[PDB]
DNA sequence: CTTCGTCACGGCGGCGAAACAACGAGGGGCTTCCACCGAAACCGCGCTGCGTTATAATGGGAGCTGTCACGGATGCA
């Protein structure tokens, strides 16, 4: 009753997951391509092969992730390869290549079968990449909107420039930037006289966010 | 083509940490025994030396000896 779409170059679903033939779910196969995500129709779940290669499997799990709406993404890895399997893959469920038929059935029937938190005086709207600080208008540049976003949810957490750099930027990451200094100085300006006490900037500890009061 | 985002550039400055000098409690400087080294001793005894042996016994075993020549030093006649 589920259409499972395999992105695997094995040309058969059998060595990727052996016991799946014991369940009468339909399996539609294609090589591990992003364009075969356009090959998804009424697929209820999707399995990626990452048994020997954790990197492209994790990135494909990432390629699916955050796109929306979304159909939940699954992957199959090895047991010594479960070290890299984490929440950073964008997984909803991970499968091993030795999980049983009723086990895969239960994981599938679990996974295929609200608003933002208010409020730290900085609302986050995901549409135009902008916020709202005690006032409707709040212009945030491409990276001056996520810098506040990064310090928003991790309020109270201490983050160094590089720790911020690789999540706030791509990052590349360049050096000798002061881009944090350029931003936080700018992010402490468009926030008006009030809420200047939203970021904790003590010397050489990085740039932590201080939540009220 | 237009207009916005980013990323150094350079300084500013206020924190900040490390160097330098008022010194007092763990070492340096005290006795106080006796298992001990170490002495001093008290030995005996392998180890070397030295003595004696009482029928008669009364002359080496051995060695295999040659060159080639030559000056000369040495016993004869």
């Amino acid at each position: 009753m589920l259409e499972l779409l395999l992105l695997t170059s094995e040309l058969y679903p059998d060595p990727v997951l052996p016991a799946l033939s014991l369940l009468p779910h339909t399996v539609r196969t294609a090589p591990a391509e992003a364009s075969s995500l356009l090959e998804a129709g009424n697929a209820d779940a999707v399995l990626v092969d990452a048994r020997n290669d954790l990197s492209s499997g994790r990135g494909l799990c990432r390629l699916l992730s955050s796109t929306g709406r979304s159909i939940p993404v699954l992957a199959v890895v090895s047991e010594g390869g479960l070290v890299a399997v984490s929440a950073d893959w964008g997984l909803d469920e991970i499968l091993l290549l030795s999980t049983g038929p009723a086990e895969i059935d239960a994981r599938l029937r679990l996974v295929v079968g609200l608003g933002k938190v208010s409020l730290g005086e900085l609302v986050i709207d995901e549409g135009t990449y902008t916020a709202r600080l005690r006032g409707r208008p709040l212009d945030l540049t491409y990276k001056e909107f996520e810098l506040l976003k990064y310090l928003a949810q991790h309020a109270g957490r201490v983050f160094t420039r590089a720790q911020l750099l690789h999540e706030v930027w791509g990052y590349d990451f360049f050096g000798g930037t002061r881009t944090v200094d350029v931003h936080v100085r700018r992010l402490r300006a468009k926030l008006g006289p009030e809420h200047e006490a939203l970021i904790g900037t003590v010397r050489n500890v990085g740039y932590k966010a201080v939540r009220p009061a």
